[PDB]
Formats: C-alpha cells, sequence, structure tokens
C-alpha cells in the first residue's frame, strides 16, 4: 500500500520485540540470581531472547481441489506455530491472496506476545490459505476448508492439545464449523475433547456466547480504560469519557462493525467508515444498525443513504479516535503526518509501521497497540475452549442450588432481625434489589464472558500503564506491552532449562 | 404380548418422530434464512430429517464362553450408536432373551431424542446381550460382561469419548463395575478418563450419589410438574397435588421400586404392584419398604402378607396414575380401552403403541411420555460422567473457604448495624437459619444431584408445555416432546454442513 | 427367484457345514489325544464346531451422501467378519440392492471355508452396499465408496492387519483404487503396509498381474483337474478332455467372461450365454472376443449378430458343463430336474440350494463346488497382498544374477565334456532350449501368478478327491470340501485354547 515504507512484516514485529528487549534486559539480568554473576548472565539472557523470536515450526501445503466447473486447481496453505512454552498453540485462519509464509510467521509471533499480555495460557500460531473467497462457491469453500483441515491434522498442526485455530480475515463461524466437523469425524473420533480442536464455532456446535463480537467488545474496553485515565488525556489535551467523541473505522468486518456498535452504545459518534471499495462520511454520525442492514442488503457500504461517498483516505478523516480494523501496514511514514486523530486504536494486527510509530510519538498521538487491544478475541476463544473441555454449560449444575441458597441467606438476616426487634418492630422483609434478583442464581455463560473479558482487559491495561510509568515511556504503550510479554515468556524459558538439549 | 397390535419397535419410534416432524416442518423452513427460498428449502429440511432417523453404526457380536459345567456356549450381543451430533454416545445395556437388533436400534434412537429433550449433550446408543441372567451363575455373568466389554472396545463401541454405557433391564451397579474394571485395566490403562467409560458404577469406583434411584426420582419430578398444573388437571377432571391420589406400578425393578418410594413419600397411595409372575393389590395402600424387604427375602412379590394376589392385568387396575415400568409395548389397541387411569406415566421405554396413544387421546387420558419422564437416569449419569472427568468430589476444595466466607458476610451486616445503632441498640447477632446453616459450606455431591435433577425436569416440562400450547396439541405431550427434540437435533445437523461429503 | 425352495442363505451354508461336520466328527474325536476319553471328547468337538459357525463381528452402517442433483440420500452398508482364526480377514465388496445382513454373513462364512480349502491364511469376511450402481453417476459412486471406506476404518473393519476387501458383484479395479487411496491418505498415512488394505487394485496402484481374470483362470483349472480324471468321467458317461465339450455360462461379468475365454482357448465350445436381460444361443459356438467387444459397444448381450435370442432358462440349455456365474440360489428343487448338463461348475457363490444338490446326486450330476472352484480369486488376491508387503516386484533383485548363474552352469557342463573328449570331439555347445531360454532369468510376477495358481488348484483338487474316496462320497464333492475345511479350522481352534476365557 506504500512503496516508500513497506517493511518485511516478520522483521517489523521482531523490531518491536527488540525494542522492548532493550528496555528490560537489565531487569532480567538482575533478577537472575545465579552464581555466574559474571556477564555470561547478560549472555544467557540474550541467548534466550534469540530463541524466543523465531517460529519453531512452519508447515507449507499444496493440495488439489476440483472446482465446480470440473477444473483441477492447486491450493496453497500455511500454518506457523511460533512458540510452545504454553500449549496448545492458538491463532486464526486467514483466507486471502496476500497470504505468505512471512505474513503467517509474523502474525503467529504476535499471537504469542498477545496471549502473554492478557495472561492467556497459549502459545502463538497462525494459518493462511492463499485464495480470494469471493471467487469461489460455497461448495468450493467447504471443500477447501475440509481438505486443509486434514492436511494440517496429518502432520500435527491442528488438535485440542497442539494447535487450536479460529477465524480471521474472510473466515468465520461457517468455516470453523467445517473444521470442527471433519476433525471430530476422522482423526478425533475417539478423543473426548475433539470439538475443542477449533474455536469460533457456532453455538449449536460448541461455540460460546459473544465470540463473534468479542474482539469488538474488547476494543471498547481497551479504549475505555485509557480514555478514562486523566493523566493520559491531559498529554493529549482531551476530556475523559466517551460522551463527546468522534471516531472513524477502517474496515467494516467482524472487528470493525462490533467496535462501532459498542462505541456508539456509550455515546461516541461514528463519522467515517472505510472499506475495500471506498469510504463514507457524515459528521453528524452513522448508525451501526442501519449501516449493517444496508451492507447485508447490497453487499457494499457505498451508496448508503445517510452519508456521502467520501474521497481521500479514511485514515486521514478528522476525528478523535482512528480504528484501523482491516489489514496490516496501513499507517506508514507517508500518511502518518496527516492523521488528524489523537488516539489510534489498533483493532487489526500490525496496522502501524515502526516509522509511523516514531512520527506518532513526536506528535503526541497515542497508539493503543494490537498486542493489547484486539486480544478480546483470543480471550473469549480461551473461554470457548474451556467450555468444551468442561462438557457443561456454565451454571447448569448450580442454578437451583444457588438460588435457594441466596433466599435462605437473606432469610437468615430477616429472622435474626425479627428475633431481636420482636413484636412491635413487625415483619422486616429482606428481598433482593432488582439488580441482585437478576444474579440470584449465579453466573451464566453470558455473564462469565462479559465480566471475564472486562476483568482481563482492565487488569492488562493497568499492567501496561504501570510498566510505562516505571520506564518513562510516555505514550509508547507498544514498548510497554512487549516489555510485559517478554518478561513473562522469558521466565518460562529460563526456569524450564530452555530445551531438550 | 399382543398379536393384534405388535408393531416393529424401531418403526414405531420412527412413527412418533414422523408426527413431530410433520408439525414443525413449517417452522424449520421459515427459520432457515438461506438464498434459495423455494421449496428447495422444504427439500433440504426433509433430507436432513431422513438422515437423523436411522442408526449410524450397529455392531453385532458372537463370542464363546465356557460355562461353569465346562460346556462351550455362544453368546449373542449388539450395540447400536444412533447419532453422533453430540459425543460421546450414551445408553444402557440390557440382558434379556428378547434382545434383538431392532429392539436395540429402537432404544438407541429413543436415547438421542431423550437426551435432546433434557439438554444432555450426548448422542444416543444402546446395547443388548441375548441371555436370561437367571440361568447363569455370578461367575458366568462376570465372564460374559468382561468379554462383551473387550469385544466392544476392540471395535470402538465403548470409551469415554465415543460411547458410555449404563445399566438397564437385568443389569446394575455390579455389571457396570465389571465393565469399568476391564476397560481401565486393558485398553484404558493410559487414559486419564478411563473410569468415565461407563456410568452407574458403585460409589467406591467412581459412581455418584443417587444414580440407582435417579430415574425413579425423575419420574416423581415429572409427574409433579404436570399434576400441579391446574390447566391440565381440569381437562382430566382431577384435583392438583399428590395428597389424595392412587397409583399402580407395573414392574418392581430399579425404576418401579424407586418411583413408588418417592410417590409414597409425598402422600400418594400405591394400590397395585405387578411383576413378571403376578400382581398384588390392596386399596388401602402398599408400603414400599415392607414390599422391598419381602422381595429381597423371598425373591418374589407374591404371597406378600399385607395385600392379596390380584388376578387380571395390572394395567387395568383402578387408580389415578398408571406407571408402566417394565418392558415395552404393554399398552396396545387391545387393552387401551380398559385402562381406567387418567394419567399414564411411562417410566419404561416405549410401553405404549401408537394405536394405544390414539385411544388415550380420544378418552382424555394424559400420557406423560418416556422421552421426558424417565430421563432422570441419563441426567444423573451425565453428572457421574462429569464427576469422573473432574477428578474431585464436589465441594471438597471449597467447603472451608465458603463456610468462612459466609460467616464474614453475615458479620458484615452485623457490624454495619451496630456501627449505626451504636450501644443505643446493643449487640445485634446475625446468625444463619437452620436451613441456611445446612448450606453454609456450599453444595455437596448429593445437593448437586438433587437440585440439578429437579432443575432439569422442571425446565424440560415447561418447554414441553410451551410447545403443546403453541401447536394446540392438548394432551399429546409425546408429539410436543419430539418437536422439541427434532428442533434441537435439526439445528446441529443444519449448521454443521451435515457430513464430510 | 423361486418361491418353492428359497432357503435362508446363511442357514443354507450352515447346512452344508453340518453335513461335513457329521462325516468327520468321529475322526476329530479319535485324533483328540486327551485323557478324558469320556464323551467329554464327544462334547468339546461339538462345542468347538458350534463356535466356528456364527460370525464373530458384523457392522451395519447408515451414512448420508448428497447426490449430484443436490438431494440427500441415506446409504446402507454391511461388513461381516466371520472368523479370526487366521488374520487378516478377507472378502469382497458387493454393490447390489439384494444386499442384506444375512447375505453378507453367508458369504463371509463361505470365505472362511474357501480359504481353508486352498490353504490361504485368511479368515473370512464380506461387505455389501445396498445400491444399484447403474442408477448413480461415477462421481456419486466415488463418494459412496470413499465414505464407506472411512466408516469401516473408524470401527476396525478395514486395514492391512484386520480386514482386506476386494471386488465382487458390480465392483472392480475402480472401486478398489478409491478404497486404497482414501485409506492410505488418512488413517494409513504412517503405515508402511497401507496399500495392502485392499486387493484387486489396478496395476499402477499395487495390483498384481491377472487379478481381474484370476477367478476365471481358476475355474478352468478346477474343471480341468476333474474333467481329466477318468474315474469321475466314467460315472458321468463321458470322455476325458476338453476338445469335444460344450458349456453354457450364466452371467457375463468378471467371472463369466474369463471362464469362457480360458475354456474356449483349450477347445471347449460355448453354446449359450445368459445375462440379467436375456440369453443368447448358438450350437456352433460363441466366440468370447466378439461377444465382449459387442457387449462393450452396446452395453448388452442381446442382438449379438452371431447368435439367436434364446428364450427359456439359460440353466436348462443342453450342454456338457453349466457354469452359473451370476448370483446365488439359481438352481433349486424346481428346475434341478431339467438341467441337462452332466457337470455343474459353480463359479458364483452359493448358486445351488441343498435340495437341488440332492436331485443332482440322484441323477449322477457332478457339482464342482464354489468352496473350491472359484477360490482362484482369493488365491491371487493373496499373492497381491504379499506383493504389497514385500515392496518389490518379483524377480527384480535377481534377474541378472540368475541369468548369469544359469549360463555359467551350462558352461560347467560344456567345459567338463570338452576336457574329457578333448580335441577328438571338438567344441560341444550346451545352450538353452527355447523353453529354458524363456526362464533363464527366473520367475517374474506373471509366472508366479500362473504357476502358483495352477499349483494351488491341483493340490486342492487331489485333497478333495482323496477325502471323497475315503468317506465313499461319490460325486458329493461339496461335502468332501467342507470336510477338509472343517478339519483345518478345527485344528486351529483346538490347539489355541479356543478363546481368552
Ligand atoms: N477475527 C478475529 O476475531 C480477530 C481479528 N483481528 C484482526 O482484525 C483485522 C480485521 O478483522 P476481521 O475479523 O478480519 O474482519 P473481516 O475479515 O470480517 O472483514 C475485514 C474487512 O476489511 C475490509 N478491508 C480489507 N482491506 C481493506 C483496506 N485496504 N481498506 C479498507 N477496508 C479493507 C474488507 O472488505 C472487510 O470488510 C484482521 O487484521 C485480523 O487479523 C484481530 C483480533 C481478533
Ligand atoms: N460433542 C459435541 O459435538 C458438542 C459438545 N458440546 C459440549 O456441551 C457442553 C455444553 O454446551 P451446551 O450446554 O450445549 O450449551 P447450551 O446448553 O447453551 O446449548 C445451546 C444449544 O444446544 C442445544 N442442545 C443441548 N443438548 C442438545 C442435544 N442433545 N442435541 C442437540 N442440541 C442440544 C440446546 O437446546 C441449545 O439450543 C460444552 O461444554 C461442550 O463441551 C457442545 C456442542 C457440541
Ligand atoms: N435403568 C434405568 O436407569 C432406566 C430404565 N428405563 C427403562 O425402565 C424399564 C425397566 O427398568 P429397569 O431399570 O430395567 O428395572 P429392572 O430391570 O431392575 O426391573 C424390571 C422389573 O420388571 C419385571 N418384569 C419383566 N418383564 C415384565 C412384564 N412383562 N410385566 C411386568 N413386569 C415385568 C422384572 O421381573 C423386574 O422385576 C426398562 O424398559 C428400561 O429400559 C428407562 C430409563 C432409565
Ligand atoms: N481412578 C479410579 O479408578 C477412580 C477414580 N475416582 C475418581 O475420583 C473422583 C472423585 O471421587 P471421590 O473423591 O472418590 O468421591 P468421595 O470423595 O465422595 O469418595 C468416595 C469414596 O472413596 C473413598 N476414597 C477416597 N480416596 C481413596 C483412596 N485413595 N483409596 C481408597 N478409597 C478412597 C472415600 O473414603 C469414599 O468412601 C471421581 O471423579 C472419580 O473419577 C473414583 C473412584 C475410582
Ligand atoms: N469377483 C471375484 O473375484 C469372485 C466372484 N465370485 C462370485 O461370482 C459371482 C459373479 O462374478 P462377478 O465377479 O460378480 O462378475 P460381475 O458382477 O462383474 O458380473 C455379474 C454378471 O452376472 C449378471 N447377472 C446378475 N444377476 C443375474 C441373473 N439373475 N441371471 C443372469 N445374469 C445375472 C450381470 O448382468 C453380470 O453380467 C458372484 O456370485 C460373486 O460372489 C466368486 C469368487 C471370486
Ligand atoms: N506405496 C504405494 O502406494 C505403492 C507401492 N507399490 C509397491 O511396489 C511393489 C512392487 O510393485 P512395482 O515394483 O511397482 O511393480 P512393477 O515393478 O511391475 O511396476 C509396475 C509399474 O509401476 C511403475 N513405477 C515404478 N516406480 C514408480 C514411481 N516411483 N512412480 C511412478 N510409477 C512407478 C513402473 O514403471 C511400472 O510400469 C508393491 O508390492 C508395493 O509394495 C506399488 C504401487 C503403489
Ligand atoms: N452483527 C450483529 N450482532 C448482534 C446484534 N445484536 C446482537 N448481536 C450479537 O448477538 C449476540 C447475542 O446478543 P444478545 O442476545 O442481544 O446479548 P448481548 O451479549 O447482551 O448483546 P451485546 O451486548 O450487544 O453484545 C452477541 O454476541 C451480540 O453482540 C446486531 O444487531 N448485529
Ligand atoms: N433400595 C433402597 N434404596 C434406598 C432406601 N433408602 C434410601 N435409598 C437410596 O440409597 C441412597 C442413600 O440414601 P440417603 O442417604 O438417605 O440419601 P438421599 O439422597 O436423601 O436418599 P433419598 O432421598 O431417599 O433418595 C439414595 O440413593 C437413596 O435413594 C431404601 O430403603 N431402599
Ligand atoms: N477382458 C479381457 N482380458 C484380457 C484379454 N486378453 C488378455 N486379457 C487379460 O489381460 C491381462 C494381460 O494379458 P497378457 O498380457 O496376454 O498376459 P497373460 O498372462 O498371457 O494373459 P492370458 O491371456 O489370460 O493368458 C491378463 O490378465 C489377461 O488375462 C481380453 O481379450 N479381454
Ligand atoms: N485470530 C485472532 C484471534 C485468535 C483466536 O481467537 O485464537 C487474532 O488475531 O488474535
Ligand atoms: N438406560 C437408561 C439411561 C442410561 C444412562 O443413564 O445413561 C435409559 O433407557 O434412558
Ligand atoms: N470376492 C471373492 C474373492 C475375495 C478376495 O479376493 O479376497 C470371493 O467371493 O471369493
Amino acid at each position: 500500500a506504500d512503496r516508500e515504507d513497506d517493511p518485511n512484516f516478520f522483521k517489523m514485529v521482531e523490531g518491536f520485540f527488540d525494542r522492548g528487549a532493550s528496555i528490560v534486559e537489565d531487569k532480567l539480568v538482575e533478577d537472575l540470581k545465579t552464581r555466574e554473576t559474571e556477564e555470561q548472565k547478560r549472555n544467557r539472557v540474550r541467548g534466550i531472547l534469540r530463541i524466543i523470536k523465531p517460529c519453531n515450526h512452519v508447515l507449507s501445503l499444496s493440495f488439489p481441489i476440483r472446482r465446480d466447473d470440473g477444473s483441477w486447481e492447486v491450493i496453497e496453505g500455511y500454518r506457523a506455530q511460533h512458540s510452545q512454552h504454553r500449549t496448545p498453540c492458538k491463532g486464526g485462519i486467514r483466507y486471502s491472496t496476500d497470504v505468505s509464509v512471512d505474513e503467517v510467521k509474523a502474525l503467529a509471533s504476535l499471537m504469542t506476545y498477545k496471549c502473554a499480555v492478557v495472561d492467556v495460557p497459549f502459545g502463538g500460531a497462525k494459518a493462511g490459505v492463499k485464495i480470494n473467497p469471493k471467487n469461489y462457491t460455497d461448495n468450493e469453500l467447504e471443500k477447501i476448508t475440509r481438505r486443509f483441515t486434514m492436511e494440517l491434522a496429518k502432520k500435527g498442526f491442528i488438535g485440542p492439545g497442539v494447535d487450536v485455530p479460529a477465524p480471521d480475515m474472510s473466515t468465520g463461524e461457517r468455516e470453523m464449523s467445517w473444521i470442527a466437523d471433519t476433525y471430530a469425524s476422522t482423526i478425533g473420533h475417539y478423543d473426548i475433547n475433539a470439538h475443542a480442536c477449533v474455536t469460533g464455532k457456532p453455538i449449536s456446535q460448541g461455540g460460546i456466547h459473544g465470540r463473534i463480537s468479542a474482539t469488538g467488545r474488547g476494543v471498547f474496553h481497551g479504549i475505555e480504560n485509557f480514555i478514562n485515565e486523566a493523566s493520559y488525556m491531559s498529554i493529549l489535551g482531551m476530556t475523559p469519557g466517551f460522551g463527546d467523541k468522534t471516531f472513524a473505522v477502517q474496515g467494516f468486518g467482524n472487528v470493525g462493525l462490533h467496535s462501532m456498535r459498542y462505541l456508539h452504545r456509550f455515546g461516541a459518534k461514528c463519522v467515517a467508515v472505510g472499506e475495500s471499495d471506498g469510504s463514507i462520511w457524515n459528521p453528524d454520525g452513522i448508525d451501526p444498525k442501519e449501516l449493517e442492514d444496508f451492507k447485508l442488503q447490497h453487499g457494499t457500504i457505498l451508496g448508503f443513504p445517510k452519508a456521502k461517498i467520501y474521497e481521500g483516505s479514511i485514515l486521514e478523516v478528522d476525528c478523535d479516535i482512528l480504528i484501523p480494523a482491516a489489514s496490516e501496514k496501513q499507517l506508514t511514514k507517508s500518511n502518518a503526518p496527516r492523521v488528524k486523530a489523537k488516539i489510534i486504536a489498533e483493532g487489526a494486527n500490525g496496522p502501524t509501521t515502526p516509522e509511523a510509530d516514531k512520527i506518532f510519538l513526536e506528535r503526541n498521538i497515542m497508539v493503543i497497540p494490537d498486542l493489547y487491544l484486539n486480544a478480546g478475541g483470543v480471550t473469549v476463544s480461551y473461554f470457548e475452549w474451556l467450555k468444551n473441555l468442561n462438557h457443561v454449560s456454565y451454571g447448569r449444575l448450580t442454578f437451583k442450588y444457588e438460588r435457594d441458597s441466596n433466599y435462605h441467606l437473606l432469610m437468615s438476616v430477616q429472622e435474626s432481625l425479627e428475633r431481636k426487634f420482636g413484636k412491635h418492630g413487625g415483619t422486616i422483609p429482606i428481598v433482593p434489589t432488582a439488580e441482585f434478583q437478576d444474579r440470584i442464581s449465579g453466573a451464566s455463560e453470558k455473564d462469565i464472558v462479559h465480566s471475564g473479558l472486562a476483568y482481563t482487559m482492565e487488569r492488562s491495561a493497568r499492567q501496561i500503564m504501570r510498566t510505562a510509568m516505571k520506564y518513562n515511556l510516555g505514550l509508547d504503550l507498544r514498548t510497554a506491552a512487549y516489555v510485559n510479554a517478554i518478561e513473562k515468556v522469558f521466565r518460562v524459558y529460563n526456569e524450564a532449562g530452555v530445551t531438550f538439549t
């Protein structure tokens, strides 16, 4: 998208890592309380850091499918497993003609660090199939997905205990259903956990409430934790809260649409929505329900009645918050000086080059990094995986017990008070509030997903802020996130003896 | 038992399914939001329904055992796995000379729909060994059970992740213990979940509190949910409640005895008990403890001192509630007109022919169907399976923490009140009621089984009633149950792409 | 095909077995060198024989396929494994709407006894899929075959070490190629012997020279061994040899066509060819090349220019040798009195009922039984299986060495003679005959198949003749074959301890 500043994607992520490694290297050496206090301490710390960076296993595939017209075609595919310091590996499947070994390796490493940031016990992985799904029938896409699943399974690149895929660009519920069905019907036929081989499944198939919207929901929570922190909003020259703010959204897919829904719900105003074919704009606000309904009907956002076909880059629209939610390397050395927003919330994976990060720093623009902000997807995938391993819906064993227990608890307060203020205090009814009445039976699956996600995004934001203050990083939240990720992954490699050697 | 009306058991169940299918076919088509809205929608729906009905896998066995006298004998066995839209498969093992491929296939399909009715995530299965256990020593029954287990295991028809058996007619705790022991000692020696290969185990071997009586306990809860619904008792010309009612029980086994115990406990009167050799009768009431104690002593029901040997069919005894709890196809065209009970509670599997269902409908007789009413067995088997997968007894990690937490909670109310009503109010002791003092530590295994079962039977009864109302089915509860079952199973097949094809 | 005499196929084969059992029971008892010479001996022999008759494992399947027009259809399938006294099991796959559990069990048991007759170390098995293949496109038949393979593999009913299928009615090279490809590409991906999971493969995929024509070639060898034995030809009143004889063939498939080719090659005259739509007749002879070429061109036998459309049963055509090579139970008590032929060579499996056998005995008609006569198919399948296990083509390692060795051997005779008869004898060239020059390099795959088959059919014929004289069975060759089969299978069960009970 830019021939001036177009770094190799894997190496760009390695650069981000190098930078966080630079900052913590002292802390790692000093923690290390080995008798070698000689600066082979320094040496073993940077030997371990070199082990963490490259992907351990990458599988490249070519397999034939026969198209609906009868033609034979060769499909190309890839899956990278970056780290196995936690198992299984976790990461999505991308259907796109931009798929390549380097793109997949880069996203696989992002998954490792992202999972470490939100304390999700998975190593990183990613897959890609180099096709444009719009050029294939549904029957052909099913054939490609099912065959890809078996080629991965034959070589140990999918399974509930090694590698658990998930949706990404141009895949969703539908593909995940296909993956889970052919895994469970063949190699997983005797495995009690066969349907935990993949997440993002439909509900009828072991999916979890809110997985489709989960990463949008997490984008809201990530922004909210920082947009409500007066210390960061001072440096930006902006007022805490959502009620008065504007935002623009690049990409109207699963991440972009649901980020818009939740931000709109809490008083922000969507001004611009950009897509693969063009952009639309309205300074008075775009309604997400109307835009979705139009998009579902016409297969495009152009021509939306209540906004005007906007020319020029969606990334340079004037707004408070820019949400790049499409592909990677969209903000570069070129357009970074014209961005006009004061908060960049990366919903997409790797939308900002390192050169663009430098410009944004100089310019007091806050980039909330992908490592943290889009990790709501993998957090709720983690909940889905646990739901599959546990083989019950949350609360089903305890709803009645817990309901009865709570009423007897409140009755214990009632009877204790009547016992004391006897006859002429009268009857002293203790009853639930409206809000407690609605929790009287304990959490359900929906409650766990919402509160578990909010808990994770908040706990992770505080850890990033703590680390940024400690090292005087200002608005370089990306380096603070990598610092936390590196510290966690380093400790695992260090206390494990590294490897089987 | 009746030459007039003796339909093929598997097809009889298919008939029940066809009825429910015909009622919901419209709702399925409408619901289906696909691009080809012709009756090619109606074609896809009927094609899926044809896939659901037949059993996917049936295994037939012949194996030799050498009897205690030294002779060789050939034993015949069968296990059917009806559906794998949920895994594992679940279903009991029947030892009987009436066992056949068709009987086993019929019961396997009943397990699928039954599990869907109570939201238990298992596909249906069933097994049968064609012997009369009364003609074999305990030593021979152990050798038959252990060998049957190995022949099933070799071909993938038992295992914690494919197929989990359970007791049925003429098997119980003892056979399940044998099954679990030879599975875990051979093929399952390395499997962390080996003891979840079968349910209905003794407590000492991974069984769960109340499994033996669970299906009787569920029969009580199923009746109660309908006997307390004035709308249904109006149509019957009856008074809500148990305190004034009579019932008769065909079959004094695991289902019959415990149904009697719980109904007797809540004020119903047992008037008649029928059994393979004869019946007994007493309009003043039969007490279940005395009857069981007699039966344990003498091996039969007849000659019970405190009732008289009744001649003529147990099914035509005069009572309010008839509980067939023996074999299948007991109520037919023939004796349906002479039933003289107003509620038929099927504890057994398939005790009523479709012709007998017609007659009962015309005479405003309520048949509470097997699909729903005897599903307490599989519900508590499900709890046992989860207990095995979790490897802790319920509450053991939390009893102390929870009890301490509750006392500090009540102290928080106490100190807050004293802090306000100073010593101008004295000491204000907040203490548990007797009821809450029992629950101060949280649920135990017994509590979860009792309240989890009650929760399931209630929630399922409400879904059946809501569906019968919505389609104007009156007292045809069987068709309402199948409607619920079909809708649930259809959605799974639909959103899975049907099969790897 | 005949209401009068249409016995249950499984029990008909059990009748044949009972009959041979009756004749050898004494010989088994006195061989038995145990010292409880009581009529315990008596009793264990009869107990073992009842263990041998029933099938040990039968799997019944239902699976959905989506047809080319888009509709869903449920396919029904069966595989029976009769005995595992030798492993793997061996038997063909039949595509036919007459397929049934009893048909498959019957053919599976025939495979056990057939394999014992020709000393092929396999237990018996058989499979059937209930479809008519001409009502399906090639694409549909491929999906049905591939899916059937996976359903069998999941449950242990196909594999190089348990069960090795092969072609039968309406399957051939094509289907076997599909079976081998999906087995080796999925469950067998790591198995060094994956391509020995099925026989009858095309040559390019591990097949062996002459498998398609093997069972026809064996029919010729079986007839020849008996048609050249003057003692049997006396009782028939006819002249040894082929040069003067006529035959008719019911069924022009893989067995029928190749039986015709080889008999025609050695001077017999084919008068009549019958098939599913009609028969053709010519007392001057039908040429198999021209008939096959016509059949390949028009898809039928009728209208063949050099014969006349014959009406009335092919089985009653007047000829010396009748070869039923279609389905089973074609000769019954009805048409047995009108057969006209002196020799009935059963190429097909079970074409003669026991009642028809009695009539043929009374009329001095020789029935060469299926157990022996069509076993050339399984014999060459056995060679194919061994070729797969050995992973070399026969002779490839030794052609050059053996060639060189033979020339040096002949040169040793030459030089020894010259040394002795010095110059007064000249040069004494020792060179191969034309026949030996063809064998100078040793056997190839083709040579082993031809001579290995001839060796097996001859050795088995003499064992049958020896046994028939021994017990004064005359022309009841079927009972002599079963006697040999039973003796061999009994010896294995006896010295194995029967089973692990
Ligand atoms: N799928 C998930 O759960 C998660 C996805 N992500 C990342 O979010 C990003 C996008 O989210 P997806 O779920 O893939 O959405 P999606 O694949 O459903 O839709 C992507 C949208 O972006 C549009 N698009 C593509 N290139 C564009 C361009 N140059 N300008 C404007 N629009 C463009 C497409 O037309 C489409 O509307 C990806 O980078 C993905 O890796 C991050 C976390 C979780
Ligand atoms: N084995 C499998 O293929 C699947 C297994 N599961 C397991 O079930 C556990 C619980 O999830 P749920 O409690 O189902 O969520 P849930 O109770 O919210 O169920 C959501 C949907 O599943 C339906 N459902 C329940 N039992 C069914 C049955 N026997 N047949 C068809 N549909 C049925 C419900 O009626 C509802 O429509 C999960 O932990 C997961 O491990 C879930 C889905 C598929
Ligand atoms: N075992 C379980 O948890 C469940 C059992 N069922 C069904 O309940 C029925 C029986 O319950 P079981 O557990 O098998 O109890 P059981 O097998 O321990 O006892 C059955 C009793 O019925 C008697 N009986 C047999 N044939 C009879 C006939 N023709 N008329 C009258 N009485 C007869 C027997 O003598 C025996 O006393 C079966 O249909 C079974 O499939 C259904 C759901 C759960
Ligand atoms: N691995 C196996 O073979 C068995 C495993 N279990 C597992 O244990 C889990 C929890 O069940 P429990 O804790 O047994 O229920 P529980 O704590 O209620 O105990 C049931 C009975 O087992 C006895 N018991 C406990 N530990 C024992 C030991 N080490 N040796 C002998 N007896 C002992 C207890 O005294 C009690 O009588 C279940 O999920 C089950 O799968 C249970 C029985 C056998
Ligand atoms: N294929 C093999 O290697 C062996 C086959 N067999 C048996 O030989 C018999 C047939 O040979 P296949 O290989 O099946 O050849 P095939 O199935 O390719 O041909 C069978 C022929 O018989 C004809 N046919 C079917 N029913 C008929 C009827 N009622 N009357 C006249 N013709 C009829 C068909 O039109 C076809 O021409 C079967 O019984 C099979 O079990 C026995 C040993 C080996
Ligand atoms: N693993 C597999 O899928 C297969 C394995 N084989 C193994 O080879 C053994 C002997 O059979 P062959 O030696 O093939 O019989 P063979 O030596 O008579 O050759 C049969 C044909 O295979 C061709 N062939 C040989 N090597 C080839 C290669 N690398 N790629 C493609 N075609 C090739 C030859 O040109 C020849 O036309 C079999 O018993 C089997 O173990 C044979 C066929 C398939
Ligand atoms: N695309 C889209 N998804 C929706 C819409 N409304 C609800 N959902 C999603 O459907 C799932 C179930 O929605 P609800 O039953 O309303 O429950 P919910 O979790 O409170 O919904 P939300 O708070 O909006 O996430 C959630 O993942 C929702 O985000 C919608 O209008 N459009
Ligand atoms: N056969 C038989 N079983 C009994 C009897 N009494 C209790 N049980 C069962 O034995 C188990 C132990 O009973 P309890 O210790 O009283 O526990 P419980 O769950 O309160 O028992 P119930 O309320 O009677 O179901 C439970 O499964 C009972 O259902 C009895 O008198 N005869
Ligand atoms: N269907 C059919 N098969 C043939 C014909 N001719 C040969 N075959 C078979 O095709 C294979 C190749 O034949 P050949 O190369 O001549 O080898 P062969 O061993 O001499 O074959 P035979 O003629 O049977 O002796 C062998 O299995 C033959 O049995 C034919 O005309 N029609
Ligand atoms: N593919 C998403 C989430 C992966 C998952 O849910 O496992 C990502 O890029 O983070
Ligand atoms: N066999 C019981 C259920 C067995 C089980 O608990 O799984 C029935 O017919 O439903
Ligand atoms: N299906 C053939 C042969 C099977 C095989 O080659 O194994 C038969 O009936 O004997």
